[PDB]
C-alpha cells in the first residue's frame, strides 16, 4: 500500500503539468484521455469534485483536483482495476515499479555516430525549466532542483554538474545551462538521458512510443568527411596538456568564469566537462569540452572528437614537448582538426625547451598558429579559442 501511495503521488506531480499542485480541468481531461480514452462531462466532472468535497475538505483547490484529492479517489474505487489502468498507464508494472520497457527503451546507435536531442525534445524541456522555475529568475535554486528531482528515484545531478554548465550569480544552474546539461548527457550517455525522460514522463505527456523518440541520431562521421558537410549541432572536443598546464582553466572560461571565480571551485566538485552555446558564421552550436588528464595512455576512447585542442603553458619550458608528442603519435596523420593553445599568456613567456618553436611546428605539421589565451583576466574570458575550435569541428577542410 505505501508503495502504491508512491507511485500515484508521482503521477499525480506528472500529470499536474503546470505544477501548481492541483490538476485543472486542462489538466485532469488530459489525464482522464491517456488513461481511460474519453474524458468526462464538463458538469459531470463537477459532480465527482462534489463527491471529494463532501468527504474531505482539501481535496478540491480553485476548481482542480488536490493530491489528497486525487489519493481520496485512488481509496474511492477500491472500496479494484480502475487505478491498474492509470499504473500501467504510467508504465509502472505489477510490483509497482517502472517497467525496463519505458524506462530503457532500446536505441542501437551506429558507429562513429551521435545522439542529439530533436526540435521538440528541447521544447519539452524548455516547459519542464519552467514548470520549476517558480521565481522566474531563469536559473534552478537547490530548492527548484529538489522538486524537479521528486519525480526521480535518486538525484540524477551533483554538485559538478554546475561546473559543467553555464550558472547563474549564485552557482544555480541558469536556463540556458540547464539544456545544456541535457545536450551533454545525450551526447555521451543517451540511455541514461532516455532513463530521465522517463522520470519526467516524456513519453507519456507527448504522448509517443517511447522516450527515444526524442532522441536525432546524426549520420557516420566519414559521410561527413567526405561530402565535406555536416549537419550536427554538437561538436566534442577532447582537450589535451600535461599537469597543471591551464586545462581546466580553458574549460571554465567556456562557462564565462575568470580565474578568480576559479579559485573558489572545491574540489568535491571539480569537473571534467563543460559545455556551452557558440555561434559560427551566424550559426548556433554546441561545443563540448573534455578534460583529458596527463596519463601513461592514450586510447582510442580519449582521441575521438571532432577537434583537439592541444594545450601548453608558457610558463613552463617543458609543456609544449607534450603537445608535439601526443600529436606526433596520435594526430599527426589523422582526419581530426588540431589547435594549439599557448594557455596562461598573462605570464611572462618562457623559451620552450622543445626542439622546434610552437610557431615553426604549426608550420610544419599544416596546423593554425599557437593561439595566446587566458582565462586571468578582468570580466570574462575570450570565446575566441572556443568560436575557433567548433568552426575547424564543422569545416575541417575549410
Ligand atoms: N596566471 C594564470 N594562472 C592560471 C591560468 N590558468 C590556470 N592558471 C593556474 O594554473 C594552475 C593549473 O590550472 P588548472 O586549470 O587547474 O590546470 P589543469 O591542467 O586542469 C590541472 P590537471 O592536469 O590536474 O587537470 C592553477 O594554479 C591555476 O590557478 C591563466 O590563464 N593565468
Ligand atoms: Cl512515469
Ligand atoms: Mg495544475
Ligand atoms: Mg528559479
Amino acid at each position: 500500500k505505501p508503495a502504491c501511495i508512491k507511485a500515484l503521488t508521482r503521477i499525480f506531480k506528472i500529470s499536474d503539468q503546470d505544477n501548481d499542485g492541483t490538476l485543472n480541468d486542462a489538466e485532469l481531461n488530459f489525464f482522464q484521455r491517456i488513461c481511460f480514452n474519453t474524458p468526462l462531462a464538463p458538469q459531470a466532472l463537477e459532480d465527482v469534485k462534489n463527491v471529494v468535497r463532501k468527504h474531505i475538505s482539501d481535496g478540491v483547490a480553485d476548481s482542480g483536483l488536490t493530491l489528497k484529492g486525487f489519493l481520496f479517489l485512488h481509496t474511492l474505487f477500491i472500496q479494484h482495476e480502475t487505478t491498474w489502468t492509470v499504473l500501467r498507464r504510467f508504465g509502472y508494472d505489477d510490483d509497482l515499479d517502472l517497467t525496463p520497457e519505458y524506462l530503457f527503451p532500446l536505441l542501437k546507435i551506429p558507429p562513429d555516430c551521435t545522439t542529439e536531442l530533436n526540435h521538440h525534445a528541447y521544447l519539452f524541456l524548455q516547459s519542464t525549466f519552467d514548470k520549476h522555475d517558480l521565481d522566474r529568475d531563469c536559473a534552478l535554486s537547490p530548492d527548484e532542483l529538489k522538486d524537479l528531482f521528486k519525480v526521480f528515484p535518486y538525484i540524477p545531478w551533483g554538485p559538478d554538474v554546475n561546473n559543467t554548465v553555464c550558472t547563474n550569480e549564485r552557482g544555480w544552474i541558469t536556463y540556458q545551462g540547464f539544456l545544456s546539461q541535457w545536450t551533454l548527457t545525450t551526447y555521451l550517455d543517451v540511455q541514461r538521458c532516455l532513463e530521465y525522460l522517463g522520470y519526467l514522463g516524456y513519453s507519456i505527456l507527448t504522448e509517443q512510443e517511447s522516450q527515444a523518440s526524442a532522441v536525432t541520431v546524426t549520420r557516420d562521421k566519414k559521410i561527413d568527411l567526405q561530402k565535406k558537410q555536416t549537419q550536427r549541432n554538437v561538436f566534442r572536443c577532447n582537450v589535451i596538456g600535461v599537469k597543471n598546464c591551464g586545462k581546466s582553466g580553458v574549460l571554465q572560461a567556456l562557462l564565462g568564469r575568470n580565474l578568480m571565480r576559479q579559485k573558489k571551485i572545491r574540489e568535491d566538485h571539480k569537473s571534467y566537462y563543460a559545455i556551452n552555446t557558440v555561434y559560427v558564421y551566424g550559426q548556433e552550436k554546441y561545443l563540448l569540452l573534455h578534460d583529458i588528464s596527463e596519463s601513461e595512455f592514450l586510447t582510442e576512447a580519449e582521441i575521438i572528437c571532432d577537434v583537439v585542442c592541444l594545450v601548453y603553458d608558457v610558463s613552463n619550458p617543458k609543456s609544449f614537448e607534450y603537445c608535439a608528442r601526443i600529436f606526433k603519435q596520435h594526430f599527426m596523420d589523422s582526419r581530426i582538426p588540431c589547435l594549439i593553445v599557448a594557455a596562461k599568456s598573462d605570464l611572462h613567456e618562457v623559451k620552450q625547451e622543445y626542439s622546434i618553436s610552437p610557431t615553426d611546428f604549426c608550420r610544419k605539421h599544416k596546423m593554425p598558429p599557437p593561439q595566446a589565451f587566458t582565462c586571468n583576466t578582468a570580466d570574462a574570458p575570450s570565446k575566441d579559442i572556443f568560436v575557433k575550435l567548433t568552426t575547424m569541428a564543422m569545416y575541417p577542410h575549410v
